[PDB]
């Protein structure tokens, strides 16, 4: 599966649609790729939840449960997993895409890797980062 323009966008995304059984994931950038050390063809067709493993916060993986239940933007911090079992922080947020009568047809997820959970300054600039990544990705992704 060779990237696509959107997949080569310089940023750790996915795009996943809920219309296909267990909301999987259908593009994933070059970046995302190389951060989780698998192939695009491994990932293809797979719910994002592969990327959790023991240490990952339970209750945190529930918001992002609740979020996509109710079509809802979120964003959180949580420990997600390479394909090699290497931990990484990830500051994710997720937030669908809506086509032209306002409805859900696509979830964008962007994710942010760290060493650590960030608070205050460094936790400010990567929401804003994040954020602005996930508007670019809405506006390349209407014409999908
Ligand atoms: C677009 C999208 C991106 C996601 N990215 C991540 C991710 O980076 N890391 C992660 O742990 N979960 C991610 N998830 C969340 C899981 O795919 C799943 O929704 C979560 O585990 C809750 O559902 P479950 O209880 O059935 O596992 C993502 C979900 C969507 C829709």
């Amino acid at each position: 599966f060779l990237a696509t323009t959107l997949e080569r966008i310089e940023k750790n995304f996915v795009i996943t649609d809920p219309r296909l059984p267990d909301n999987p994931i259908i593009f994933a950038s070059d970046s995302f790729l190389q951060l989780t050390e698998y192939s695009r063809e491994e990932i293809l067709g797979r719910n994002c939840r592969f990327l959790q493993g023991p240490e990952t916060d339970r209750a945190t993986v529930r918001k992002i449960r609740d979020a996509i239940d109710n079509q809802t933007e979120v964003t959180v911090q949580l420990i997600n997993y390479t394909k090699s079992g290497k931990k990484f922080w990830n500051l994710f947020h997720l937030q669908p895409m809506r086509d032209q009568k306002g409805d859900v047809q696509y979830f964008i997820g962007v994710q942010l890797d760290g060493t650590e959970h960030v608070r205050d300054a460094a936790e400010r600039e990567g929401v804003m980062l994040i954020k602005k990544t996930a508007e670019n990705i809405d506006e390349a992704a209407k014409e999908l």
